[PDB]
């Protein structure tokens, strides 16, 4: 069977199981972690509490998550190594460009950015020779011509090894549409993308409208429920309405309507968070002690109550995400 | 009584700089560019291998001492620099603070963050290898920005508690340095702990006979941008300017012949590797000055001999000059 390349080497498909497609170790910034570890406190009471979250997720059933920090987010694939060996989890690696990328990244023609992206899942990321199984992009509104340069290399990279790509969109916003245009024109097929934020609109045309084109629905921000008065306006800005169950039950809301093969669930959570306000990782603490066990110990069981069979489920969680990480040449 | 720097290589005495440069860089870049994309400059080593010829040809010049001001965001890997110090035989000065391109993780701080951070690289040192920083790099473009202003205020505290200088970015013809100066001075900072850099970007000598009257050092740091007409490209016309560096170097025998003396610092803001502009840009510059850190010392120096600088004037601004702004209070 295929194999996917992960922060200890490649792996099986098989053993990938429940696997989360949307994930953080630590949302940073390129070469902060290094240069200001205090930031968080220490780099070893960061690696304490990733690693004590994720077995506190293995615990609930988690196998794998996709790490998606690129890097503009800061990506030490390193401290990824070292959390998934302590808490002996599948850590995927991504490449790719966020949306606050270095202006040695926005001089770059899509040539260029086409070799940085080969170069991270062929040769490997830095010097580690750990490889990345995932593109990750993102787009602010009418998307700006770097970043539409941005997707196009994205999409050269992944027509050539066949890793999939993942999208950062606010997902109150339509930059969907705008990036399967663009995936479009670049010939790359809906199968081996993913819109990702769907989660934080309601639109249920807009949802259906992309996995009947093949897209994957990611939905992959559960645990971002409706603040009320528990937090200042930049807390209610990232994490506001609606509640968590509005979300899952966009996840019903496709299954019934025979797209249960086009869902990816995942948590958008972190153990580190430098991009925005101090102290609001205590926040998210505060609203989510369960962090990446969020899905299997609340949404799982959420859905299974309203009537969702557990083989479906299943299938969302396990074959999907084996499904969309096997490079498809 | 006792004074001593802080190199790449560990703590020096003031007596043993000589001939400084006080504004180039080895490298500029963006933060962790250079390990995960070191391909861009055909190969790390290559850069290293390119940057230790330029140096000791700068060396064999009479060069004994340069600064890196080189920051988080322009790319500064301390190793790089602890590596081509001892190649070439050269003591070389790091530097902490901000440039004009910080991620999410550092426009998102407050004054006083920012201010533990810039103590931290002078006093702790700078990522996880012991090396400390030595002076701090501020950058406004044309008027402060309010992240700017913190900026700048972050490195007058941090240099009132260190004693460690201060030099600065400006857009020479926009005279920034009025507006640094006025909230250096804000903060309680001496004039003769700051230097405004790129003031040889105008001509306006009201304005740097001005600087130089209220005690600052001005930075007369981009001599070999000689704007040649090369036709082009478009970026090597808005990089290397409209004057000439006879222009430029005239307003070394102006300041001189204005009384202050004591008052000028001469580099070259040059570097060996360019990420953060335009492709091909290192080469288009290394054809415009063969010489590289040498340019002053070979063409400069014999030039301003020529038009009538006594030598022991010329001692005193290269030696004497930069020896006083680096030595603590
Ligand atoms: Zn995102
Ligand atoms: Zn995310
Ligand atoms: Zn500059
Ligand atoms: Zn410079």
């Amino acid at each position: 069977g295929d194999l996917i390349n992960t922060v200890r080497g490649p792996i099986p498909v098989s053993e990938a199981g429940f696997t989360l497609t949307h994930e953080h170790i630590c949302g940073s910034s390129a070469g902060f972690l290094r240069a200001w570890p205090e930031f968080f406190g220490s780099r070893k009471a960061l690696v304490e509490k990733a690693v004590r979250g994720l077995r506190h997720a293995r615990a609930a059933g988690v196998q794998t998550i996709v790490d998606v920090s690129t890097f503009d987010i800061g990506r030490d694939v390193r401290l990824l190594a070292e959390v998934s060996r302590a808490a002996d989890v599948h850590i995927v690696a991504a490449t790719g460009l966020w949306f606050d990328p270095p202006l040695s990244m926005r001089m770059r023609s899509v040539e260029e950015l086409t070799r940085f992206f080969l170069r991270e899942i062929r040769h490997g990321i830095e010097d580690t020779g750990i490889r990345a199984g995932i593109i990750k992009v993102a787009t602010t509104g009418k998307a700006t011509p770097f970043q539409e340069l941005v997707l196009r290399a994205a999409a050269r990279a992944s027509l050539a090894t066949g890793v999939p790509v993942t999208t950062h969109t606010s997902g109150s916003q339509r930059d969907g549409e705008q990036q399967a245009a663009i995936f479009e024109s670049e010939g790359l097929s809906p199968s081996r993308v993913c819109i990702g934020h769907s989660d934080d609109t309601d639109d249920l045309r807009y949802l259906t409208g992309l996995a009947a084109r093949g897209y994957l629905v990611g939905l992959d921000r559960m645990p971002y429920s409706a603040i009320g008065l528990r937090g200042n306006a930049s807390a209610l800005a990232l994490f506001g309405t609606r509640s968590w169950q509005t979300r899952a039950l966009l996840i019903k809301a496709l299954i019934d309507r025979g797209y249960k093969d086009r869902i990816l669930v995942s948590h958008d959570w972190l153990f580190g968070f430098s991009s925005y306000v101090t102290n609001i990782m205590r926040v998210m603490d505060r609203i989510n002690p369960d962090g990446m066990a969020f899905v299997p110990l609340r949404v799982i069981p959420f859905l299974r109550e309203k009537g969702v069979p557990p083989e479906t489920l299943a299938g969302v969680t396990v074959a999907n995400p084996a499904r969309f990480l096997s490079p498809t040449v």
